[PDB]
């Protein structure tokens, strides 16, 4: 593997994350979510967007053909000309990271040389409901059967048969808010977060007002255990899974901007990280929230680490119960997860998680120095998968600041 | 015969079926991909645990039940639940793009083996827009121009370029003449995998078992005058016909891809190899043009010129641009479609691209080395074309007993 046919990360943004339904981007088109966040990826580098040899978009929900229609439509609306092509990816909870992943191997397999991998989700528009009736066939598999269970029966089930109890599932929560509403105040995403101009509709007057989000409106920085406590299970009478202790139903997109190091070089482009490698394995749909302790380890010895050389990791808050349970089996430090908050207070705009994850953890890799080496963005995935990639931190921060 | 090259050890598909009135009108989605999962690894006598992802190309349904389905139809195929599944979506073009997506998963050190799939249940999956359209979309004409009917960007076609009535129908009789001589001459036995099904006769409501093992959308009595009768669909004033576009169909097809070594490794002949994959953006008023732009494309990063190509699989999606693709790049007729098209055999979007490269692959085989080079293209919704060069496999001749 030659230095200059490393893939590279030359830069790395994210909407805002919001409530679905009831929060600032209620009111917002998905192709109005990911516009500015591809927008941002030529802006910031001077790239002809007209180099960009494929926009590669994890999004879950909608269907198929309008939503990748609507991501070539966002392109349009970012300024990229006609002959940039543009897809969906679908892999549930990791579209997001399988759409950067995508990139990496299109251009490690010289497809292209520069790539974009984004994710979008507007959770407002599109409802996690099935069509039509199911294949009375499935009667013969169990597996396939247990497809078919709500993401939150599998956190109980996680919960039940590896005993993470209702006060580990809470506090959990309560780190995630805290985490995230100390970052958000030291200023810890403004690198990241690309604001969204858009308005909100008074559904009770008909009243339009503009207004420009730059925050994760999610955060509730009055998250106790107290108040966490009152909550009732959701999925279970007697459960553990409860609002409080899950990922919040959200809007947001996230993208990446890809390239040959070669390419970022010629082009005097800072490095702001190289993909080393990706796992996406599959595990038991019944307790899908198992994923990260199986794929974190594949994609760390694929890459010729343990675990102990992981500096940072971004680990998908699906459920408070199984994101326990994964940092547990790995005996992971807590200190080096989700520094900055997770999906719990920020929020998990389906297809947007895994892509806006790795402006999370690169932008905090940078800050952090050359000590923080590596990072992996992980997370569990419906139908029972896990996804993980490692991250290696770039040199363009240090190049630029001692200049 | 250099060992990291990506090579296709199986390539399979489903009979096509005339979506609603035929034969899988009564299948489901995951009844559909799972006999091609299943035949891949019983092919080659692979345990489904060394696959390193089931990538399936797929267009018209809810993005996560679709997905679901397919992991759904990967368990009933016997495969463990340690083999990832996922889906994409390139609109016409998703299973090529499988396929793409998986060699260079391979290329790039991601897994050593995968499978490339496409599906679609046109039965099932309406092609229909739902919620409002943002109004910005007013404001950026060629962002407007994505939410064109197919079908008026087929009309686009045939009248900036120039392509006849009767050319157009010539094309269709052409390929509805050729699939039933392919048919009959059984030259679609290798690449079928035959399906179990149920259907529900639609005059008595009784339901039977029943095995499908043909396309059953073949016309053989299609002329210039039955198609003359057919009225335009698009425009009052059109040219384009259900008769001169692709039919709405039901299918899926599959492909299993590997490392040249570990095929070697595991004694399987290779069928194909892949070479090259191209997916270019274009003005999606005349989408159809697709082909004409990334069949160069493709061509050119193979190493080789557009006569070097002896047998294409060029997506009828409507015979105007079609027609219009072939005349442009002054293709030979003779070398693109051999087995018949999508106007007689059908296009279940995400199927077809997968689809095609087994009745590519399958074709070059049977035609002896001569026929060493092939490419599948289409013309992608939106304004897009893909292209894939694949290289005939020399099969038996690479094994130790050769």
């Amino acid at each position: 593997s030659l230095y200059g046919d490393d893939v590279v990360i030359v830069a790395a943004h994210r909407t805002p994350l919001c409530k679905s339904k009831r929060g600032n981007f209620k009111d917002t088109y998905p192709d109005d979510l990911l516009a500015p966040v591809l927008r941002a990826l030529i802006e910031k580098t001077n790239l002809n967007p007209s180099e960009v040899g494929d926009i590669v978009v994890g999004t879950v929900l909608a269907p198929g053909s309008q939503r990748a229609s609507e991501c070539r439509m966002a392109a349009f609306y970012a300024g990229f000309p006609e002959t940039v092509a543009v897809r969906t990816v679908n892999r549930q909870c990791s579209s997001g990271l399988q759409a950067v992943a995508d990139v990496a191997a299109a251009i490690k397999a010289g497809f292209y040389d520069i790539g974009i991998g984004a994710g979008l989700e507007s959770m407002t528009t599109n409802p996690m409901a099935w069509e039509g009736s199911v294949n009375p066939a499935v009667k013969k598999f169990a597996q396939a059967q247990n497809c078919l269970l709500p993401m939150g029966v599998t956190s109980e089930n996680v919960a039940q048969r590896f005993g993470v109890s209702r006060q580990e599932q809470d506090q959990a929560a309560v780190d995630s808010h805290r985490k995230a509403a100390a970052a958000t105040a030291a200023g810890k995403f403004k690198d990241e977060i690309i604001p969204v101009k858009t308005k909100l509709v008074d559904p009770k007057t008909g009243d339009e007002k503009p207004i420009t989000v730059s925050v994760d409106d999610g955060i509730r920085p009055t998250t106790t255990l107290a108040s966490l406590g009152k909550l009732k299970p959701v999925f279970k009478k007697d459960g553990t899974t409860t609002a409080g202790n899950s990922s919040q139903v959200s809007d947001g997109a996230g993208a990446v901007l890809l390239m040959k190091r070669s390419v970022a070089m010629q082009k005097g482009l800072p490095v702001l990280g190289v993909f080393r490698t990706f796992a996406a394995v599959g595990v038991d749909p019944a307790i899908m929230g198992i994923g990260p302790a199986v794929a974190i380890p594949a994609a760390v010895k694929a890459a010729g680490l343990e675990l102990d050389d992981i500096d940072l990791f971004e680990i998908n808050e699906a459920f408070a119960s199984q994101f326990v349970y994964c940092r547990n089996k790995l005996g992971l430090d807590p200190e080096k997860i989700n520094v900055n908050g997770g999906a719990m207070a920020i929020g998990h705009p389906l297809g947007a998680t895994g892509a806006r994850c790795v402006a999370t953890l690169l932008h905090e890799m940078k800050r952090r120095g050359k000590d923080c080496r590596f990072g992996v963005v992980s997370m569990c995935i419906g139908t029972g998968m896990g996804a993980a990639a490692v991250f290696e931190r770039g040199d363009g921060v240090d190049e630029l600041r001692n200049a």
